[PDB]
């Protein structure tokens, strides 16, 4: 599928708070579709969807989420709690003069768009998530208890203390992205052993090979983007579990009534498809897509199937 | 009518040539409407139309034209001939993934949008001009002969030699804009005496009064914008008469077949309404608006009537 050259894009910037500007890339005309990437990615992670959605008749806005790329990275950890992140996206729509938009997120971005749909339905024409399920807050179980209970979420403890994971992620950026951005069968990391081994990469190659998903050029674009602000801002998305839990609890009971799509990936061994199994009980108009042979990096793993699922669903439920 | 605060706008940038980026402001959703200002103005000159068109259901893109504000100002004089300016606007639409757009221009911007409609009809959904008529190139009359024949176009000779008018326009920017941006009854300049007096402002106040059209704050925004690149780039729009004439001649015969609106201003004593009198012969689907008591600075002189004329015409002919 057609990709993107970063230098031939239209670049947009919106100030949503005194020292916070969000950067995005924009392509196409039609209903506005906002794309929200995950950790540790970029607007560029949508490079295969952006020209496809625009050719299908949508106005695509691919964010650099806060902390990333050309968007501002404020230093304070609580600037990255879901409550602030969602209220900034609303301000983003306001400054763009958009009454509502389709939100499509992946990974942490999928988490963000669920909470946009939950707390700002009036601003969300429709919502889609890749990999990230919507699980309502359990008011009787803390986030720390919910982690220790999924041995695969163990890496999020290693991510907690400011400075620690930054050092490993930033020490050889090309090694970081070559190690993360891989198909499931090429994976060199065990997220369920990270905290005792002492790090994400302690037991993976010094000079890793290039995954079949990515080129050296695409790797170097991510490298150059993260040289700007580093990994602190991105890592701060994990450092607000208690705040996010408390805020999510304030919503308990209410359903998401807008058109919705959950896309699961067969080989995502962190965000496994079964974690989505009862979303219907909370989201009554929910439709589904499922992609076989697809790992965590869904947009670049299986871009053609992602494009088909998204365009089919936008044409029938968002328009 | 609602105006614009510059700091609360979404700002967009598109690279159309190696060292040429165009900056624009963007507001709203719906069919794309591109607004092209005149000399010596700014995207901000549309401050009263931008929120009004967006509230009426259009996606507004207000350009900083080349040479102005935050858009690039290349040093070469022939970078500002209509042929290059129009081909850059086409590239602008391309990089934004827009098949076509409504073009609305004023003054030199109105000249630009006529030639867009003439040479790129396929990219222009509809075209509107304020004040600037469309006169087909006369192949048997040079631009210099056509000027000397309108004594009111005399100031364009003073604008020809690089450096000369720059010095007068840039010597006291606040005096420049306070002297230009006035209602017709408050006007302090005689454009038909400029070349013998030796300058635009030689016979007008040292500290001019503030016109009823503008605030001191709005004046200071124009001042700060023109401090960036000065008046060379803007003045170069007048320094390509022979090139523009030759290029315009290459089109002779052909009509403009797309939906079109010509808005004339009763008190514009340079671009007088009668200069538009036979545009119907070349533009068969042409509709008209006319605004009484309105001078050259139409958008800020009579913003409510401009908004009414434009929204009425967009709803019936552009949509
Ligand atoms: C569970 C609670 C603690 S939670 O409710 O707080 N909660 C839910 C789970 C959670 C966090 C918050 C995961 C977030 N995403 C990532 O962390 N992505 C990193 C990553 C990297 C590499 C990789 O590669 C592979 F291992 F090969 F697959 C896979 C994943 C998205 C939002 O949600
Ligand atoms: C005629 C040929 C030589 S031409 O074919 O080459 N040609 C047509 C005429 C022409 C130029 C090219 C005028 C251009 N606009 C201006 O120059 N605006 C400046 C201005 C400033 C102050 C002011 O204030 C007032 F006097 F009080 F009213 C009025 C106007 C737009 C494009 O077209
Ligand atoms: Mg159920
Ligand atoms: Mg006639």
């Amino acid at each position: 599928p057609t990709s993107c050259n970063p230098s031939d894009m239209s670049h947009g910037y919106v100030t949503v708070k005194p020292r916070v500007r969000l950067h995005f890339v924009e392509l196409g005309s039609g209903p506005a579709v906002c794309l929200c990437h995950g950790f540790p990615e970029s607007w560029y992670s949508w490079r295969y969807q952006i020209p496809a959605l625009a050719q299908a008749g949508y106005r695509v806005l691919a964010m650099d989420m806060k902390g990333y790329g050309e968007s501002s990275a404020p230093p304070e950890i609580e600037e990255y709690c879901m409550e602030v992140l969602c209220k900034e996206m609303v301000t983003f729509l306001d400054k763009l003069g958009l009454s509502q938009a389709v939100f499509i997120g992946h990974d942490w971005g999928g988490m963000l768009v669920w909470y946009m749909a939950l707390f700002y339905p009036e601003r969300v024409r429709a919502v889609a998530s890749l990999n990230t399920p919507f699980i309502p807050a359990n008011p009787n179980m803390s986030p720390l208890e919910s982690i220790k209970a999924n041995p695969v979420f163990d890496y999020q403890l290693y991510f907690q203390e400011p400075g620690v994971a930054e050092a490993e992620l930033e020490q050889n950026l090309s090694r970081t992205f070559k190690s993360l951005f891989r198909a499931s069968d090429e994976s060199v990391l065990s997220m369920h052993k990270v905290c005792e081994a002492g790090g994400l990469f302690v037991n993976s190659p010094e000079e890793p090979s290039l995954s079949r998903m990515v080129t050296e050029e695409e790797i170097q674009f991510y490298v150059q983007q993260f040289k700007k602000s580093g990994f602190r801002g991105p890592l701060n998305w994990y450092r607000n579990m208690e705040r996010n839990w408390k805020w999510a609890c304030k919503s308990l009971g209410r359903k998401i009534l807008i058109p919705a799509l959950m896309v699961t990936a067969e080989k995502d061994f962190v965000l496994v498809p079964q974690m989505s199994q009862h979303m219907e009980d909370w989201i009554p108009h929910l439709k589904r897509g499922h992609i076989e042979d697809c790992g965590h990096w869904t947009q670049m793993d299986k871009p053609t199937e992602v494009n088909q699922i998204l365009i089919k669903w936008l044409d029938s439920d968002a328009r």
